[PDB]
């Protein structure tokens, strides 16, 4: 069953979330409705800042600001490694870290400056698991 | 725990879905980013393209549509029932359908027209359980 009765009496669709997740990760593979480019070093990376702002903080604050809504292209420090920056666009559109030992630092880094808490936390936990 | 080790060995957030929808709709509440109003008899309501075309088939028709993809204003049927409108566009930001006695019929009237077909399913169940 796809539904249930929720705690305030609606009734809740339990993989409704996920669904539309999927179709937005969709809509971002075939290019439909993106509205950013995200440039980091050589690499380009189309997104809906909607989604952007949803998982960053960095995003976030710089899709509410009047003067930056209206940027299509949105240029990142170029300090930011671009595997890291993918791993992430990834999770943000699918709730699933590619994490490894091979890139846990650059992507630690990375959703430090995106302002990504629930990564930070979760990259920390695993260095510290080793340590 | 926040996360998992999902079937695919990446590490998946649990909430991460639920927690961007939740996002998207402040994004809604606060008409931030929004770029169509949906016109329903008198009645306007401001959404994400993206998100109604995630949930809906006739909205993804529209809006992969090269003509209709540009507009910023969509006239749906005026037999079209506003309140069963707000229902399902509430529900496509939140998962949460809030079905009754006296929308169920307003409510799937517009979900069929809406191509939704959970929620279609759903309607079809509730009217056979009385019946
Ligand atoms: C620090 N930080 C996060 O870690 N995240 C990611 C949250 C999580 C749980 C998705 O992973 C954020 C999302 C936002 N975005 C919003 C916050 C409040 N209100 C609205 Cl409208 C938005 C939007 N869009 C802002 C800051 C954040
Ligand atoms: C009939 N019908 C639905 O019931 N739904 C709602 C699916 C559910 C599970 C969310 O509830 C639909 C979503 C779409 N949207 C897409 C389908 C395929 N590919 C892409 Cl890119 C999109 C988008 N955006 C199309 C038709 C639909």
């Amino acid at each position: 069953n796809l539904y249930f009765q929720g705690a305030d009496s609606c009734i809740q669709f339990t993989r409704h979330a996920s669904d539309v997740l999927l179709n937005l990760n969709r809509l971002r593979s075939r290019d439909i409705l993106t509205d950013v480019v995200i440039v980091v070093s050589r690499e380009q990376f189309r997104a809906h800042k909607t989604v952007l702002m949803a998982c960053s903080g960095l995003f976030y604050s710089i899709f509410t600001d009047q003067l930056k809504c209206n940027l299509s292209v949105i240029n990142l420090d170029p300090e930011i490694n671009p595997e890291g920056f993918c791993i992430l666009l990834d999770f943000m559109y699918t709730s699933r870290l590619n994490l490894r030992e091979g890139n846990i630092m650059a992507v630690m880094a990375t959703a430090m400056y995106l302002q990504m808490e629930h990564v930070v936390d979760t990259c920390r936990k695993f260095i510290k698991a080793s340590e």
